[PDB]
């Protein structure tokens, strides 16, 4: 129906409040540029032919070719489609990628399907779609239930239908090693959003080293920020969490023997010396960082006034509501926005496609460099932003970015003014 | 949504009739592709605009897929795939090597510049070039679009496709000057002349002075009358347009009737013919009747009235189901719309073979084509009303749904 | 590789009957180009299995290259090679526009489910899609191949492709719904009656009343039968097959002895004749003897025996060379192979021209047209048998290696 | 055939060193692609003669195949394909993004004009077109090629691609006027000077000061002991000919003993030098022994007296495995040929990365990235060798096969 997009627009709406954009630009950059339905037919394993229905969308490539995951979920709709794709444009603009936005999905339960029937499903995404993406068209990846496993067996079937005429391996990121994957793609949300922990603290005049973090979630995301939040920045890590419950100890958590436990018992919880706590103990946690690297809303109305970090930094996406927001810039507490904040995974794409055009592959330390530097100045740029403008962190993270947009719209002649 | 869940519905119905497997059920359900993108243009008045444009590719089983585009304040998104769905069956039924597609704008484009029309064409086409070409994806002429619109699209087309390929062929509907086909006016109405014959020969009717009646007086209307007396032989009886009809059982001539609806505004008070309703056309005693109007015409209230032992639906729907059982139980032999009036999409198959092929038919040439194809479909769709004991309109419908089906399964695309 | 070795052997006999440069030859002699793949599929139990596939493209000098796939488990690159050669003879004596090529694949394919088929289908033309195509070189059915197919690797083939072009055209022997040819099922035998007639023609012959013994009865053996009983109006006095022949002097009904054989195994025993052996059909008095079974079946042995007054050679090489010369001795004109039985070839033409012209033949065109091929290629190969005076064989091998010899010259592909 | 039969066994040998599965296995065990082309050429005779062309792309799952191009009037197909499939192994040791390919013409290059090598240096490129290029298979000169062929070669290539993409890109080893690399000439020299300091730095041996003797003074063997002095600071106390070796425990200087070897033709009686034979060089008291000559010179006979700590496969195939088991119970530490001489192709990539970007490396950018690769290269074959506790052979095999095998298995080729 819509309102995921209903959603995306109106938050594109608001941000023309913040900055100078023609209504004409305003209206081009509300729709979709290309919005593709295709039926998408697999023989299960027991013979018979199911058709899924599969989306891709390309919102706006005024940048350069679109660039997004692939969702494969029994909830999708091109409604959410569509409103991610918008978010996509957004998001490599404001870390400067020469990307557009792109999302793409097909309505189907991937754990009743087997492996195989799996990747049936994948190649015949690819073959349904392929007149429309490609490796300076539009670059899928991986997402909720895709992974690496789907990005080759998906670019494999690219490669077939091309005929190898050109750098197939660059039609997909999130690829496996083998064939064409990225060193720093686990680490890379992560490893940005502790780089603009970082640079937040800087402007912060916050000494950081020794100084505490409490980490809401325990997901790759959460399990790493806290890793390189102690072993990378000097922090102590006092407290984390997973779905089912966080706990606390100031003296010094150990993220792996803490993952150990959470794999070893299912949760982190009754960990050695782990003061069992609650989320919004957690959120209402007196610390120097806070990461909510766990699901949206979780800092509403009803506990913002309560946050205690003087660095909220969002490596999940919409922690903060906008109530929340504005609590928390008039408290004196600096967001870093979630798509700016965890831009550092699809910067990490960016350098993988690089790597496949040019067939020339870094090393964990270069991506490291080139990944510090893009999160490094893309802060910098919304900091100042925010600063300059008077506007809060998430506006001059989305004056920075549709401003982008706009501009190479104007510079195509797409819209005149 | 209502239109594209009407579609769904109607083949649902068709399934009823034949053995089709649930997979590819499934299949013939859902369009293969659809397609949504911008279109922007700059308007006369400075602004830059971009309207929202569809094409949707239902099933591609037989061939290319086939079908026009609307420029239309109304257009959604469940119109394109209802209509596309819709064409799949209507290039079927008459065995063209295509399958069905359709395309639109939302715009309300009555008042649109010569230029911003222009514009609009020329945008629609550089938004939808990647899923088109003339083995792809062949549009025409449709709501609001025209054969001049036609040539502002096949003229980008060949401009992006640097003339690498047959590019007149993208796109039917054209210009003569640029790849159009000859026939193309009296197509609908040459057609239904031909299942007309066919009918009557099924019937074992001889059609030469035999009475026929026309309700509309439009293109199709006017021509079903003009080539029934010139090519069959037939009596003109009764002819008539939206504001009334006139009859005369010595027989109207329908070009001295175009003239004096021309002079006069109407066929009313034609010279020597009695006037009479629409409706009492409709009941007249003649051997064809030819609804060439508007829809719902014959309907559960007047089909025990209707006297034709023909009657060829020239319109597209001018007889409703209930009025099917009426008549059928009657003994009246109906020629389904998308036969009778498949002379159009079968001439735009025409024009589309000469592009292809760089060579162009004459008039003699297109006509006696148009008959093998129109004739054969009719004596298919008569033999299997026959044959399954179904209304003729159940059995255009498994005919066309059949072809597609067995172009599907014997690609492999489902195994049953 | 005995069989390319036999191949380039009889073109290099044909070149002792035409003035031919050495360039030239030694050109013909070798395939332009040869490809040799890996074809794995995922086998119904999860494991993956690469197969052997080849595809040969001889020489395409006059055209494309034309030629079908065997799935057979002792396929070897030689026989590949010897038969894409031949191909290349075959399209030209009856003036495709076409060249030769040959492809196949090693398996058994009667270990491999529909499912398994398909898959190796598929994946044959993924790994073979950069040398084939509607204007490069166009594959067909052929010892364990079929109809369905050809569908699944037109299918691929046109997924791969994007629909860019006639995909259609990219493979005949297909399914009707998805561009196949009427007239493909009795294409070869259609063929053979033409020469047939123009044979008993060119012998001032009438056949009406004459009789005919056929030798085989497969499909081709069957409708020489039944259609030399039709539409030459001959009297069909013995067939066989692998397991025995019968006679009656006054005439067997094809479909009788065939619903006979489909009943019990074979001809034989049929209750409407005497049986009689293999060996004494090849012997009978009749006017045409039409060997439409196994290779080598007259030879020096026997060959003295034959009195049949036209030897109509169905199957390829059912007469060996000492046996051309005793029936060219014995004033009894063969109908070489590979002009005789030319009519499956041309109607596969004549399906890639429907094909690339989107536009289909009836039952009466293909027939017609198959009619004049045919005939226009026997009095070609029999004036030139008549006028350099030689064996029809060697007649027809100048005939094509004529024109393909032309072709390289006019391109300047040898320059003498 | 032979050639191929042991590269498949050498295979089937890695396989029990390392967990393959039998799908993977038997995949690996096949070349994926076969080409054999006629490749024809108008002599300066006047006359056309058709040579025969291989190009073999037996892998490509890594990457685009990679591999040389042989003109040599004994060229086999066999020995192709087992090039090839070597070629998948080597470019995979050293971590390149490639596959492995090859290709070759049964030529005698010596008897061919440049006006007629260029004739057939074109014709092969035009026969081979549709299966090469700079994403799929990148060619580069073998026996009797050089840089002044692939620049013909690279050339028509551009011109049949109309210059749309980077047709630098589709073949290495180029002239660098047009897309050649710097690092070239001395590549698999100064790749096997970075794997011999590599070995030293492994054994704890400072290479300063220390012996070697170089068996061959080609370039390769020239470059090896150039720079084994000049970088490493060695003492060549050996280096041979064909005709023989000559040696000098205080030193000889290879650009001396190249001069003397241009103005003599050989080695032999270098001033100062005793001349010694091959096995006698072979068998020197060294630190560093490099076969750069022909293969199996180090075998069951001899391979008790080598001395050398370490033995530097410079040279293909120089070191026979009864010899490697010989050795390796010594003590000695053999860099294996397609790990040792990877240079080459080392720097054929960094050409091909050049061409495809657009933009061109120093000598010094090209010398450090080579370090980098060939050092990495050496460190994880060397630690296979050390971990598992096999030979270094084995060590590099499954170093190369498994990166091979896990780009198939990540591909989805083989599911296990």
């Amino acid at each position: 129906e819509i309102d995921p997009f209903e959603m995306a627009v109106k938050q594109l709406e608001r941000a023309a409040q913040y900055m100078d954009i023609s209504e004409e630009a305003l209206e081009w950059l509300k729709k979709p540029m290309r919005i593709v339905e295709v039926s998408v037919p697999i023989e299960m394993d027991d013979g018979s032919v199911k058709v899924f229905t599969g989306f891709r969308v390309q919102h706006n490539w005024a940048r350069g070719p679109t660039k997004g995951g692939i969702r494969w979920h029994p909830a999708e709709t091109l409604s959410t489609v569509k409103a991610l794709a918008t978010w996509m444009t957004w998001k490599v603009a404001v870390v400067d990628l020469p990307y557009g936005g792109g999302k793409g999905g097909i309505i189907v339960n991937p754990k009743e399907l087997s492996e195989r029937e799996q990747e049936r499903l994948a190649r015949a995404y690819i073959r349904a779609v392929y007149d429309v993406i490609g490796p300076w068209t539009d670059i899928p990846a991986p997402d909720v239930y895709t992974n690496p496993k789907i990005m080759g067996w998906m670019m494999d079937e690219y490669e077939t239908i091309m005929r190898r005429k050109g750098p197939a391996f660059g039609v997909i990121t999130g690829k496996p090693l083998s064939i064409g994957g990225s060193l720093g793609r686990g680490t890379a949300t992560a490893q940005g959003a502790i780089f603009t922990i970082r640079e937040a603290a800087k402007a912060l005049g916050i000494d950081l080293k020794g100084k505490k973090i409490a980490v809401q979630g325990y997901g790759n995301a959460g399990y790493y920020t806290a890793k390189l939040a102690k072993e990378q920045l000097g922090m102590t890590v006092v407290a984390v969490s997973d779905s089912r419950g966080g706990i606390y100890n100031p003296d010094g958590l150990d993220p792996d023997e803490v993952l150990k436990w959470k794999r070893e018992h299912g949760s982190v919880k009754d960990f050695p010396g782990a003061t069992n706590i609650t989320n919004e103990e957690l959120l209402e946690l007196e610390v120097d960082v806070l990461a909510p690297a766990a699901i949206e809303e979780v800092i509403t109305e009803k506990n913002a006034d309560n946050i205690k970090a003087k660095i909220v930094a969002e490596v999940a996406n919409g922690p903060v509501t906008p109530e929340a927001d504005d609590i928390l810039r008039e408290k004196g507490i600096l967001q870093i926005p979630d798509f700016l904040c965890n831009a550092g995974g699809v910067t990490v794409s960016y350098f993988e496609w690089v790597q496949n055009i040019n067939g020339y592959y870094w090393t964990e330390e270069e991506v490291r460099e080139k990944l510090d530097k893009k999160m490094t100045k893309a802060f910098w740029e919304v900091y100042n932003t925010h600063k300059d403008k008077n506007i809060h962190m998430r506006d001059a993270a989305y004056v920075v970015a549709v401003s982008r947009v706009y501009q190479a719209m104007k510079d195509r002649g797409w819209v005149k003014k």
